[PDB]
Formats: structure tokens, sequence, C-alpha cells
């Protein structure tokens, strides 16, 4: 009975379509990315976001910035870490492959460095990966792995398995 768990099993229940159930099984990847990185956060004691606009990012770090003269992309990365002289953006993942990460990856590269190297503020793409099995975890930037080389986590992915298995088993 949690409440997360107890809506899920009521659309489970409640889908006929393959069409409809595709969006509970995207809501189910979701809600598990985000169950990371809410855990992720308070072990490191950095702050839980997610979706915050790269404009939100800018002026929290600098608002004293000029931003009329900047094309800043509407991306929304995860999360981030200023320290006061480098800016870590953080993207959350929950997966076996390195796909998700690598695609991520070059997303957030592509999209956040330029504007924030004409701005001159130090930046950093990293990414954490659980493994959603064996709950180990994954780290790219090196800067982010200096400043947490201990991740005192503790993960149970179970109910988002048993939720998807649900789904799977609904439709072989
Ligand atoms: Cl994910
Ligand atoms: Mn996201």
């Amino acid at each position: 009975e949690d409440p997360m768990y107890e809506q899920f099993l009521q659309r489970i229940q409640a889908v006929r379509t393959a069409t409809v159930a595709k969006d509970i099984s995207a809501d189910i990847l979701e809600a598990r990315h985000d169950y990371f990185g809410r855990e992720l956060c308070r072990a490191l004691d950095i702050e839980y976001r997610n979706n915050v606009l790269l404009d939100e990012i800018i002026l929290d770090v600098y608002p004293g910035v000029n931003l009329m003269e900047y094309n800043v992309p509407h991306v929304t990365p995860d999360n981030y870490i200023w320290t006061g002289d480098m800016l870590l953006i953080l993207a959350y993942k929950v997966s076996v492959g390195h796909d998700s990460t690598e695609v991520t990856y070059k997303k957030y590269t592509t999209l956040i460095l330029p504007v924030m190297q004409e701005i001159g503020i130090n930046t950093e793409i990293c990414i954490i990966r659980a493994n959603p099995v064996t709950n180990q975890i994954s780290i790219v930037g090196e800067q982010f792995k200096r400043l947490f080389p201990t991740i005192p986590v503790e993960l149970n992915f179970a109910r988002f398995f048993e939720l998807r298995k649900m789904l799977l088993d609904k439709f072989a």
C-alpha cells in the first residue's frame, strides 16, 4: 500500500490496450528513475531536484549574467551541483546497459556546455547509473567521483520490477 504502487497496480489492472499500456510502462520507468535520484541525493546530502531549466541553473549560479545576449537551449537536466568554482550537471539513470547513458551524455554535452563556455562557467557533464538488478553504481564525471568517492545508498527496485512484470504478463 505505497500510493505510487497502488496507483500503478490500479492502472495495470484497468488497462486493456498494448497502446495505453505503453504509457504505464514509461511512467514506471520514470518513477524508477526518480526514486533512484531521490535516494541518491539523500545519501549524498545534495539537494534533490528533477528537471530544472538550464536558464534557471545559470541564474542560480550567476544571477548577474546578462542572460538576454545568450542563446540558452531550453533543456532540463536531472540536477546540478554548484561548488562555487565548477558546475556539475547531473543526470540519473537506472539501466543494465550503457546505451541510455551514452545517449544522454552526448545530448547534455551538445546542449549545455557551449552556452556555459560563452558565459564562462566551468561546467562538467556527470551521469550516475544504478543497475536495478545488482544495485551497482556506475559514475561518469571525474570531478563528481572526486567529490563523492563513497556513495552509501541502499536501493530496492523490486516494487518497480514487480509492476513491470505484471504488465509484461498481461500482454505476452
Ligand atoms: Cl532511467
Ligand atoms: Mn530526466
